């Protein structure tokens, strides 16, 4: 009939309507996650830059420990009792 | 006598110095690391949740083509040629 086609057609256009809203819903949601991510992506960055940093002093560190090891080690042989 | 045995110390002293300088500092980079593992941490969860109503949006939107899919087969058909 006229009015079976009319609210079919309007069946489908208020299903349309809920199709573009649950779509557009998720593409901001997409870009909302894009932020925090991209944020995080600088984040990373940050964290291997001082990953390096400390790769270093941990180097360092232990040379100077080396280093404090012979010089303790070399008083002791001139003090110790001989 | 103790010319000798009096500067390795002195050394010693100041290899306690840098030892002192390096530590401090492998610890300040150590908790500004932590402090972005923290915030990276924070927004991942966001992005975790994010997901899971992206998840259901997508079956949403999944419910609905296929609806309006239907709803097009029922109209092409009561407006076609038979």
């Amino acid at each position: 009939g006229s009015m079976t086609i009319s609210n079919m057609e309007a069946d489908m256009n208020r299903l349309l309507k809920q199709r573009e809203e649950l779509t557009k819903r998720r593409e901001k949601l997409s870009k909302r996650r894009e932020k925090i991510v991209k944020e995080n992506g600088e984040g990373d960055k940050n964290v291997a830059n001082i990953n390096e940093e400390m790769e270093s002093l941990t180097a360092n560190i232990d040379y100077i420990n080396d280093s404090i090891s012979d010089c303790q080690a070399n008083i002791m042989q001139m003090e110790e009792a001989k």
